[PDB]
């Protein structure tokens, strides 16, 4: 049996990745400035988060359907048999980003999926939330955390945002409105989504 890859997920080309890289780290570097992130740094001299988050990626960024680890994770062979996966192998999607986020832990975009782009989306063996909240794009990860949590980290704050633990904007940025929700986590909910184009292929390391 040809064994799996490390993950399938959406590439984006170097065009997006870069436009998605350098909005990435306006943010960070803009949330660094803004007052009300001082304030609340305890809970969390000037901290350049760009520096914080140091961990990033090969440098293609990506949006990562489901994790094989080559066939060893759970519902790997499954998945990747199915037909809409091999179907959309190597064909070009485009994802809209609806915020960006950050947490103590993870830097990242959130990602909306379209229903055709749901379709190659996992759903193996997170309540109330409808299936692909968890879709992002890391930015960045702090240094002693696993790539892993950066999904973990958007899903408990889609918990809250649901809740209307958001509440007031602590700010406004060029590009959309800043909320606190406590415990360390921003998020900024875009006026404009960002469109990316990025292929949907396998990584094998
Ligand atoms: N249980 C898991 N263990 C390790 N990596 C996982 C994982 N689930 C998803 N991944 C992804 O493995 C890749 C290792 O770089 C990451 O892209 C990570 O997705 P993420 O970066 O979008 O959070
Ligand atoms: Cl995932
Ligand atoms: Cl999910």
């Amino acid at each position: 049996k040809d064994f799996l890859p490390l993950y399938f997920g959406w590439f984006l080309t170097k065009k997006s990745s870069e436009t998605l890289r350098k909005a990435g780290q306006v943010f960070l570097e803009e949330l660094g400035n803004h007052k009300a992130f001082k304030k609340e740094l305890r809970h969390f001299e000037k901290l350049e988060l760009v520096s914080y988050f140091g961990k990033r990626g090969p440098g293609v960024l990506h949006c990562t359907t489901k994790f094989c680890d080559y066939g060893k994770a759970a519902g790997a062979e499954e998945y990747a048999q199915q037909e809409v996966v091999k179907r959309s192998y190597g064909k070009a999607f485009k994802l809209s980003i609806s915020a960006l986020f950050v947490t103590p832990k993870t830097a990242g975009a959130q990602v909306v999926l379209t229903d055709q782009e749901l379709q190659l989306w996992p759903s193996d063996l997170s309540e109330g939330l409808p299936p692909g909240s968890r879709a992002h794009v890391t930015l960045g990860c702090a240094a002693d955390v696993q790539p892993v949590q950066t999904g973990l980290d958007l899903l408990d704050i889609l918990q809250q945002v649901k809740g209307g633990s958001q509440g007031e904007a602590v700010g406004e940025l060029p590009r959309g409105k800043l909320y606190s929700l406590g415990k360390g986590r921003w998020m900024l909910s875009l006026t404009k989504k960002m469109e990316v184009k990025a292929i949907f292929t396998g990584y094998y390391g």
